[PDB]
């Protein structure tokens, strides 16, 4: 008698194995794979038990409103409390790729941002990051993820991106949630980087802290964090600054040599509560 683990799930056409435990609510049997519905999230034991409900009629995205759109991605904003079941099933699947997660079935205090990448086939979810409706520590995301079949594609730093966008719009700096797996914060520091080599390229040789903040919502911490390992602080008429060098240039244009896509503020169409 054979008691398995959860050791792949079926997502579409994906067969992915969990990098962590996940408290799904299933028997555990002889199989080792589940079925998890790309749109609804569902989970599933048995394949004809998948398709049964795959043949019902379902939206063909996430359950909330999307306030951003271009021709590249969508996000959707969803509130935990207005969405239980589809939210509790995405933070079980976003647990199996995180060491640890608060309990996947209080979503009430969050609301989740959720890209999607669309295509002749329509919206396929890619990754979302998480929010506490009220912070006592400011974070801007709880929780962030990209589907490991969509990792490395530069998704999360869009989701990053994004996260910052809604700070922006809400007149507040923001920081992720601490502490951040290796992973997490490896993508941060990218996207710190890649956002100060950017703003000294494109908006001025000489920034200060304030104007960087204003900017961008990065909190000064971050910003000095990150100014300090690229080693562009400076101080200058009276306050500090990050400053352009050949070295910033050298970064710059190799980023943009990745033309890499990005998020266009004037997309989106959101106020905050
Ligand atoms: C952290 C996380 C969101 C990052 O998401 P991601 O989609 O992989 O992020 P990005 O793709 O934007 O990261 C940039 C990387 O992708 C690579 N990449 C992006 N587009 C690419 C392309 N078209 N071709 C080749 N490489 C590409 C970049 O080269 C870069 O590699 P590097 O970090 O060694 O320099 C993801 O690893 C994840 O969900 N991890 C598990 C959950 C987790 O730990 N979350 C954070 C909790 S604190």
């Amino acid at each position: 008698a054979r008691v398995r683990n959860l050791n792949r799930i079926i997502m579409g056409k994906y067969e992915i194995e969990p990098w962590y435990f996940s408290p799904y609510p299933i028997e555990l049997t002889d199989e080792d794979f589940i079925y998890i519905d790309d749109f609804t999230l569902q989970y599933f034991g048995s394949k004809k038990q998948y398709e049964r409900y795959r043949k019902k009629c379902t939206l063909r995205h996430p359950p909330g409103n999307e306030i951003y759109r271009d021709d590249y991605v969508s996000f959707f904003e969803i509130d935990g409390r207005k969405q239980r079941t589809w939210c509790r099933n995405l933070c079980l699947l976003s647990k199996l790729f995180l060491d640890h997660k608060t309990l996947y079935y209080d979503v009430d205090p969050f609301l989740f941002y959720c890209m999607t990448r669309r295509d002749e086939l329509g919206h396929h979810l890619v990754g979302y990051f998480s929010k506490e409706k009220e912070s006592a520590d400011g974070y801007n995301v709880a929780c962030i993820l990209t589907l490991p079949q969509y990792q490395r594609m530069g998704y999360g730093k869009l989701l990053i991106e994004f996260s910052y966008e809604l700070s922006k719009k809400e007149n507040k700096v923001g920081s992720p949630e601490k502490p951040l797996s290796d992973l997490g914060l490896l993508s941060y520091r990218a996207y710190w980087s890649d956002t100060l080599i950017t703003l000294l390229v494109e908006h001025q040789k000489e920034i200060t802290i304030d104007e960087i903040s204003s900017m961008t919502s990065m909190t000064t911490t971050d910003i000095l964090h990150t100014a300090k390992t690229l080693n562009i602080l400076r101080y200058y008429k009276g306050q500090h600054i990050i400053f352009l060098n050949e070295d910033i240039l050298d970064r710059y244009n190799r980023l943009k040599a990745k033309k890499r896509r990005t998020i266009d503020p004037n997309r989106l169409i959101w106020k905050p509560p």
